[PDB]
């Protein structure tokens, strides 16, 4: 029996949809859900999504709140759609996910995704569920994620990061590595081998590595000489150059990083989503150095000096695809002499 | 003589409403207040309330500007309604109550607390204001503050801190220590012994006694050892437990202040307004252990020392009712074999 | 041939309307701009304008994107609409100027600064794009602004800072400061000699002379002794009064700063805009000190220690005005026998 | 090249979409869609949709302006979605289906009805449209439309009447009836035997057989005797019962058509939207004899006789089940002693 | 002192705004102006502008209420803008034009028109109102209506007709005759020799000659025959052909009155303006025949035979201008062998 006033007495008796009984007094004036209390109106959920108020606020009230993919990962493995759960996308205040399986009546398409209409969507399954490893084999289109072995089933180790609540956390508590598994046309398909990107913020990054701690802690000239990576123009791609009206390279979220603790800068995030690769209008407070569309991706520094060091510096211009979060990146590699010039993730 | 373009006219430039005349050009453009100025709109107010904007926009421009009870204070002793004033709620961005007295006509039920519509209202008075006290006597209802004595009413000593301009303080260039008094059917009702909540904020929380001083300074065991505190699981109520999927423990702020210094953590404030006990949905950043409903109060580590020390522990579960903020706060004692298992405000 | 969809595409592969060729689909939604990415809405822009949501996102992404004159430069030098361009107003989230010409089919009013529509109208020119020194000869009344010299024109040389895509910083890859240049009625008008404010934040203020790096790092009494300000309320002006209830003084931005470093404080931008003067309803939180109009300015320490020093001391009352960015800035002077009691930007 | 600009060109100059080239300055504010003309904002169109405003113009733009069938025929025919056209519901102001093939970017599913996502849809296909007929021959789901026959497959002839640009009629300068088609899974299903509501309205009745004019002529008990219907209950179900508080009867829109030509009465329609079956609050205006739902019937008089008629009146109340529009009606029959009581189209 | 409360109080106590003191409590919710009355809201105005809401309310309430030129003819003279008044476009629910002289703080760009802000726009000015033939005296650009002769200028009669609060009527308690003068640049122009149109509803059409009473009473063949309009596609054109899919002629308004008696039809306006001529979809109900933009205008059935009577029938297709209502209207001839085939307002 599902309403309104029952998914807000949820909201504000247990923090999220529990199944619960009850119902409390709402209204909803434009995009914000409001709840009496105590005779005052408080503010339950403001709808920042596409979907009507009273929709999203059952959505979002339905959200996962185990740790689950993050959206960029889910997203690069072709989910359409999750089986009888939301995966919220907290990067746009958003469900992940247009329809729903046996979530909410206004959003679902089915009820169960054994129903015909999910045949020819890939449908994402949690092992962690009872039934739905099940559920996946019998699934036409899919993508499975489990914490253990799945008899007979190939898997592909994931990253260590999920998302619990729009927080990307390496879980200790709790398990975030997951083996994917991915299905089309009834088959199950071999996931790719494949590199990670880290989910890290520029203001509160922390290295993973010792060549990340030296990275942050050394001077340029001392890294490069270090790692002998003379000839591969990190002072551009991964330093920065702010010299020039137009800022150069600052194509690695540890150069942002180790940038702003000396200097402040602006990034606009100009699409807000989850992705492999960010783009951003970046301006350097400090020189006025500014880039339209600066692609940044956040890779360990020595997954990142392991494919430029695995590259042919023969060509002036090459296209380079590198597998990351099960997707094909597109590098654009320019080179002189036997050197590089610049190398970054592909502008299309 | 009251009007939007003259309300505006004081905003611009008294900083609030201050019974000047004058009027500026207004426009309203869906929840938005705008004001013309050198030919560009400038924006004077964006409502968040349940009330019409150019309504709510008054009663922010006729908030009281000096040091006044927090909104937990007035809620916890059953205030309806202010006579002569708007108490803005700043947690809600909101007036605090429905309706008003003397303030804006389309909120207003009376011009005057003597008015037979507020006998049965619950009216905050202020001492502060010629007449109030007088008004107090003849109200049937009522809450009043003072700075001083009244002939007669024996007193509540209120709490040290007050909030002036959404900032809550103790005042030193302003007096924020009340007395508090309370009529309940023209009847003066004793107001009862209790403690306060310390209004503190989790990002600049500061210590008010030694024993909070040494709470983050020390480490967890020399703590307790110091303060004779074993038997009464403050390593779950107040430090925190972050080794299982579930969060165990965490009440008191003091306990969260500590853990954010050094591991950060997403506290979801899912029902915003201000209360003696806050709810929320936390999740531990570094672990990924998380709570629903983590109930949390600001209460001086030596009051909460004082008030578990003081139950009996012999029974395996009961409530333990303590009246803090004027109300009585239910709290779930839980022992074994003599000794604390755990002691949280009560979830109803 | 200008739309929606191509705007767009322009923000989505260039960060920025760029005249590229394309077109994204699009949806609108209240005030805000999406556009699909794999499947699901991704917002674009939130219009925070009192202009159409498609209008006010076209002269977003067709806003400057080099340094250009802070706003408050441009509507002290009386500018009412940019030649071929949009100065967008960061601090308004808005165009700093209503009309157009050339820039957007539903805002402009003509197509060439040239047409007889712009002649009464102040038009702002930028010599750093080609024709448009010319423009400003023949315009009846305009701003130019140059990186360098124009022949026979008399130059006033500008502020050394200017915004880049809302930072607003003195240039060291890109030029920051620049000659301007103004007519009216036809007749190029003397720029008066002027002071300029130097637009520092209150949490990232950095002192720009020995004297600010002496104020900042010198205590009350020492600074005042080492330049011989005695006499010169600068306990008042510069550092504060936070004894009463009533906050005294605290009119230059680095007293702010300096207070901001020991205690924190609220600062009401109660007309929020670009401006010479700031005006802020204050309250501090350490004392509950508190002003509804406090006015405050950004000038280097030694230019206000210039202009206080360079004052008669001799009468009761005074109006002291002081070209700031170019405007008259009154300033009320309140002296008694032969010493300063205040010295603050007048409030209108 | 599609376009907001574009759409609202082809709207102003042409009266919908139809493929010119050009553009027209637009503003969108809420929910409507304006155009500048000669310096004045003209509304183009409002959205009555759960669509986005933009999104709704350009379907309602490109609707189809060709007799069409009725949405009630296609939604008893279980239609999807149409190939390469909108279907306006101008009973709803939207669009009769959610998504688009061919149409718009924001609402397509796929471009032409060959792609295998339409294959489980049932797609609409007009045979008056090249290549359409060949579409249907292809199509595992499917309805077709035609004004002759089709090769090989044998027709089910639809009703006389069609709908132009929202006005139902029967054609003399246009076709209106259509030959239907319909294929489940590949194979061409045999259309039942079916009667065809007459989609008259109230006010502008006309009768389309001899015994329609003689009920609206003659007197009640002169046309149940010339046409032998005494204990039939013609009294109660067609002519209606407006002598109790609860209106008897008058479910046959000629009943309240005869009725409105004397007395006047109020049809809340709380379901507006296209239906065989109309249910209404109906409140008569000269008895107060009033309905909260009453369900309401367009049958040719011949048809409604014919159905009463060929039914047992041996039972106290049972379910008939009549073919009308191509879907099953229910209808609750109710006797007493051979003779009607009541005959109703069954509230469920 | 203009206000919001104020303005109200005159629309609920005079029914406008009549200059009135007082005050009466308002509300604005989304684009609603509400007042309270006894204790519940009253709609008082809805935005239906691209204003915002309470600019839109105070020029409606502003509107000049005495019968004025229709909005149409004031912009086919040219006029920008009014002198010290609001002429309300019924047609559009809007100012007629978007800026203001001497009547709301928001839209106004001067307080009289002699301001040189006003030089350039052509002013309408009002003769029934003191000193305004003065001020067109020594107005740069403007037009002025007056009731009777002005000393030195020569008039230009006006249509017969006005509009009153909406209501287009010729007068007889009240002028609606104006003389016309313009001046552009200083100089008074000599208006051209112009038809007007009769600006009549469709369904409550009056015949203004014998000519048109004889349209309208007599058949089709029996007039042509009395006025000798054999040749000049009177049946294409005036009466319609309604026999083939696309509607045939139909471009006068008593055409479509005198079908409008016999059959229904339904006109849509897809650009809601008052013009000289009208574009409709129109779509015949009794036939189905349709056409998607048909041309009507009101000429007096006299006025459209002399103007086709006095062309030239030698060429297949030309473009023939007619002065209607001061504006040149662009019609297309298309004649074979000495005959008329069409005339109608050109498409363009
Ligand atoms: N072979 C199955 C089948 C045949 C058709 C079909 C459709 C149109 C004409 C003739 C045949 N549609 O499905
Ligand atoms: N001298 C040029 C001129 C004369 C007028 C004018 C206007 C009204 C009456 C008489 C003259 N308007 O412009």
């Amino acid at each position: 029996a599902m309403s309104l006033e029952n998914v807000a007495f949820n909201v504000v008796n247990k923090g999220h949809f529990d199944g619960q009984q009850g119902e409390v007094p709402v209204s909803i004036i434009n995009n914000t859900v409001y709840t009496k209390v105590d005779g005052v109106d408080v503010e339950l959920f403001e709808n920042k999504t596409t979907l009507p108020v009273n929709v999203a606020f059952e959505l979002w009230a339905k959200r996962n709140i185990k740790p689950v993919p993050e959206v960029k990962i889910l997203n690069n493995l072709g989910v359409d759609i999750a089986a009888n759960t939301v995966i919220w996308d907290y990067k746009r205040d958003a469900p992940a996910h247009i329809s729903t399986i046996g979530v909410c009546s206004m959003t679902d398409i089915a009820k169960k995704p054994t129903e015909t209409i999910c045949a020819p969507l890939t449908v994402f399954f949690d092992g962690r569920v009872d039934g739905q490893v099940d559920l996946f084999r019998n699934a036409r289109n899919g993508v499975l994620i489990t914490e253990g072995s799945v008899k007979g089933l190939q898997p592909s180790v994931g990253p260590k990061q999920a998302s619990l609540n729009g927080v990307t956390l390496i879980g200790e508590a709790v398990k975030t590595q997951f083996n994917y598994y991915k299905k089309v046309d009834g088959v199950v398909q071999q996931l790719p081998e494949t590199y990670f990107t880290q989910s890290r913020n520029l203001q509160e990054f922390k290295p993973r590595s010792q060549m990340e701690i030296d990275f942050l802690e050394l001077a340029m000239d001392e890294f490069i000489e270090r790692y002998k990576l003379e000839g591969y123009a990190f002072e551009h791609i991964v330093y920065g150059d702010f010299s020039h009206s137009q800022l150069g390279g600052l194509h690695l979220l540890i150069g942002l990083a180790k940038r702003f603790k000396e200097s402040p800068f602006e990034l606009e995030d100009f699409i807000p989503m989850d992705s492999t690769v960010k783009n951003y209008f970046i301006t350097d407070a400090q020189t006025g150095s500014s880039k339209c569309v600066c692609s940044v991706i956040d890779l360990l520094l020595d997954d990142f000096v392991e494919i430029i060091k695995s590259q042919d510096l023969s060509v002036v211009s090459k296209v380079v695809k590198v597998t990351i979060d099960y997707t094909e990146i597109s590098f654009m590699l320019w080179c002189k002499d036997g050197h590089v010039e610049t190398f970054y993730p592909k502008l299309q």
